[PDB]
């Protein structure tokens, strides 16, 4: 447990500029805006949350799915803070950042090569398979919520929107990443498949999940380009990586592919997902 006052005190005062230019500020999510901080001789993240005030409820959230799932391929949850001005959540910082900033090299990271494009896919099924086995759903898997240690290992973030068929009334996500059934309102782990199809044509591709300026905008339309065959995977593959041999890219496409079924029960279950991602790279 956590006071404001500290958490503020290791954060600059949470110092809302970005680390180049002097400042705390990492990113942003759709809740929060994330800080960098050093206590206790430890480098941590600081998630100062930021949608109704009782819809509170996601930081409540967060913290039980925290106790529950812990594994090699999920963010670990230090510690929190319910005093103060705001609600803040502490985690284990993650030196190699999101797998969405390493994929566009937002502020000058290396190209990452195809080699670990394919560990860190296996990764993040990893994580997402030890969550469906634990009976829960996700509900926004997307680049920006796979995070990298300094061993380049991916793990699963953000769980403040996570549930342990059924329909709700209060439909999240985010739109780019999202099923058909999930838009319309349905619970099911077969739709976070869905949108780990969005994340592995991100990372054959290197781009955005969705961009106004780019036709097609939502990049889970280049499947239907590549099977029209107005374009080839190969028109679509990162330029950024001289390692990406043809069988290999193919192989995590069609993964992709399958993932990107309009019919939840067409799709592959996350160990069928594990097994394909294997046989990938053996
Ligand atoms: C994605 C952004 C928000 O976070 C980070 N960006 C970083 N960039 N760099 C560098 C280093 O060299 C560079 C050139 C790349 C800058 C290091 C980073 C570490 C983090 C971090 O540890 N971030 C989280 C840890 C734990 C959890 N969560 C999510 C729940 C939310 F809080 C995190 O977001």
């Amino acid at each position: 447990s956590f006071s404001f006052y500290e958490l503020k005190n290791v954060t600059n005062n949470f110092d809302e500029r970005p680390i180049s230019v002097g400042g705390n500020k990492m990113g942003e999510g759709g809740f929060g805006v994330v800080y960098k901080g050093y206590v206790n001789n430890t480098t941590v993240a600081v998630k100062k949350l930021a949608i109704t005030t009782e819809e509170k409820q996601q930081f409540d959230q967060e913290i039980k799915v925290m106790a529950k799932c812990q594994h090699e391929n999920l963010v670990e949850l230090l510690g929190f803070s319910s005093d103060g001005d705001d609600l803040c959540l502490v985690y284990v910082y993650m030196p190699n950042g999101s797998l969405l900033d390493r994929l566009s090299c937002l502020d000058g990271t290396p190209p990452l090569s195809w080699h670990m494009r394919c560990k860190i896919a296996q990764g993040a099924a990893n994580g997402i398979n030890f969550l469906h086995e634990n009976h829960h759903i996700h509900r926004d898997i997307k680049s920006a919520n796979i995070l990298l240690d300094e061993a380049f290992t991916a793990k699963i973030s953000d769980f403040g929107l996570a549930r342990a068929t059924v329909m709700t009334s209060r439909i999240v996500g985010t739109t780019a990443y999202m099923a058909p059934e999930a838009l319309r309102g349905e619970i099911t782990p077969k739709s976070d498949i869905y949108s780990f199809g969005v994340v592995l044509l991100e990372i054959i591709t290197g781009l955005p999940a969705v961009d106004e300026h780019r036709e097609p905008q939502l990049l889970l339309d280049i499947k239907e380009e590549i099977e029209d065959e107005e374009k080839t995977i190969e028109d679509y593959i990162d330029k950024k990586m001289n390692d990406a041999d043809s069988t290999s890219v193919e192989a995590m496409y069609s993964v992709a592919s399958q993932c990107l079924h309009e019919k939840k029960n067409k799709r592959p279950d996350i160990k069928k997902v594990q097994q394909l991602l294997q046989e990938m790279t053996a």
